[PDB]
């Protein structure tokens, strides 16, 4: 509560590749950690225009921005000032797979992210390479502690142009930089939206809100 303010800033850089083709994106944003809300402006710095659906990146662009009730241990807020990191596999139904990591530190009232993103085996005719995704369906992440490690799993679905969905299995491992009390199992509802973008997604305005809860 002393290194976290009702209003916080975000600075990030993502370096990455999709199907072996490299790219980099930088972002700046704002958020309300206790309200579980955030927004950010993202700019493609290298490898533009991106030949893949931007939606594969958006959930990689911090569970600090999740509203936690009093009765659920908040692993993420408790991590700071030191911070935490996470690793995630995102396994898509057509065999496309993306691995991502984020190392999250704090400078003043500003979270700083170092992000790496690597996706392979997206088919040329699939909805990722053909840019036929519309948005992520609102989701519920399942958080749980196994073997002394905090994990989060979520069954995700992208809506597709013309209807239908393209599914993805998310598996995240979270790791605080210092000893932090582990939580009981719980859920975090997520809503994520690209609110605006330019023609080829070189500029993107991104919004998320998230709320933790005990029961389904």
């Amino acid at each position: 509560m002393s290194v976290i303010k009702p209003d916080m800033k975000i600075k990030l850089r993502m370096e990455g590749a999709v199907n072996g083709h490299p790219f980099a994106i930088e972002g700046v944003g704002l958020g309300k950690p206790f309200e579980g809300k955030q927004s950010m402006d993202l700019k493609v710095k290298e490898g533009g225009p991106l030949p893949f659906a931007y939606d594969i990146l958006t959930t990689v662009f911090n569970r600090v921005f999740a509203k936690y009730p009093e009765n659920i241990v908040d692993y993420f807020k408790q991590s700071f000032p030191e911070g935490y990191s996470w690793e995630r596999s995102m396994n898509y139904e057509d065999g496309g797979i993306c691995n991502a990591t984020n190392d999250i530190t704090l400078d003043g009232d500003c979270y700083i992210y170092e992000i790496r993103f690597d996706g392979v085996n997206f088919p040329a005719n699939g909805p990722v390479m053909q840019k036929r995704t519309v948005k992520w369906e609102p989701s519920t992440e399942k958080l749980y502690v196994r073997d002394g490690v905090l994990k989060g799993d979520v069954n995700m679905a992208l809506s597709l142009e013309g209807g239908g969905h393209y599914r993805c299995d998310f598996k995240t491992t979270y790791k605080a930089k210092k000893v932090v009390q582990l939580p009981d199992y719980h859920f975090v509802d997520h809503h994520i939206e690209i609110k605006s973008h330019d023609k080829d997604y070189s500029n993107v305005n991104l919004h998320e809100h998230a709320e933790a809860h005990s029961e389904l």
